């Protein structure tokens, strides 16, 4: 399957492997799992509402591997 890039092909699974290292060392080992089970879709509004305890910078950091997430759960 040679024709795209050889890292941007990885980066995309890298963006995953991260998001488990990263959910994990910043304090929510379950986002990773949610998709690691079969990427899941959900929208950051509804996960933001439930942690409204949390600062707009921690939603949005938390958003950024979350979106990731919740984007190759839409995109395969």
């Amino acid at each position: 399957m040679c024709r795209k890039k050889p890292d941007t092909m990885i980066l995309t699974q890298i963006e995953a492997k991260e998001a488990c290292d990263w959910l994990r060392a910043t304090g929510f080992p379950q986002y990773a799992q949610l998709y690691e089970d079969f990427l899941f879709p959900i929208d950051i509004s509804l996960v933001k509402r439930e942690h409204d305890f949390l600062d707009r910078d921690a939603i949005e950091a938390l958003c950024r591997r979350l979106n990731t997430l919740n984007k190759c759960a839409v995109m395969k």
